DNA sequence: AGATATATCTACGTTTAACAGTGGCCTTATTAAATGACTTCTCCATGATCTAC
């Protein structure tokens, strides 16, 4: 397999490319395949650079964990709801909890869902493709989600600036803060 | 020479009382930065293809 396949899963040596590769059976195969479909893809937000100055390029793979097949569909199909300048964020925990905003809360279950942040970014101004940069495990209880949504209530949303073809997205730094 | 009991005068009175600031103010103006900069390069992954043994 390769790295389209598979996130991560480049070749390290490419003179070893025949040898050192990455291979699985074919029903992994059929599955590395399927997964774009669930994880969902936001934009990150550099505070230090004007987002007037700077256009978002740095993209953002929120890849689940699985506890069961419906209730992964149903989270999915709820997220689609949402606006895409809720999906500009400015940090990795922001689009995890994003990804978990929409979740139902039941007080006699002890919910806890974990999902993965897969940063991908160009080194430099004239990198050709996106490189893996950070990967990050978020793991959201009750009492986090509850206070997330307290937050995303008092504290004000992202300002939806709109420009000569540009739709900058104005992120409550705070909110990412807490 | 050693051991021992004695004698040495003032002194006294040494402040009593009542108070221990009364008044009024305890900053008035104005300015609460002015500019410009908010990385700079490269280091790509993968497969088709060329070529030497």
């Amino acid at each position: 397999i390769t790295s389209w396949l598979y996130l991560g899963g480049i070749v390290r040596h490419a003179r070893t490319q025949n040898t050192t590769k990455l291979e699985e059976k074919p029903e992994y195969a059929l599955a590395l395949l399927f997964v774009p479909v669930v994880c969902h893809y936001c934009l990150l937000h550099i505070p230090s650079e004007d987002l007037k100055e700077r256009k978002p390029h740095r993209y953002l793979v929120v890849i689940p964990e699985i506890k069961d097949f419906e209730d992964a569909s149903q989270r999915r199909w709820r997220l689609q709801q949402l606006e895409t300048k809720q999906f500009h964020v400015s940090s990795l925990g922001e689009a995890g909890l994003l990804y978990y905003s929409l979740d139902d809360i039941q007080p006699e279950v002890a919910y806890y869902q974990a999902c993965q942040v897969w940063l991908y970014e160009k080194t430099n101004k004239a990198s050709r493709q996106r490189t893996l940069m950070s990967i990050e495990e978020i793991k959201i209880d009750k009492n986090i989600l509850i206070t997330y949504q307290q937050v995303q209530k008092y504290f004000k949303t992202n300002y939806q600036i709109i420009k000569y073809k540009q739709i900058f997205i104005k992120v409550n730094p705070i909110r990412s803060l807490i």
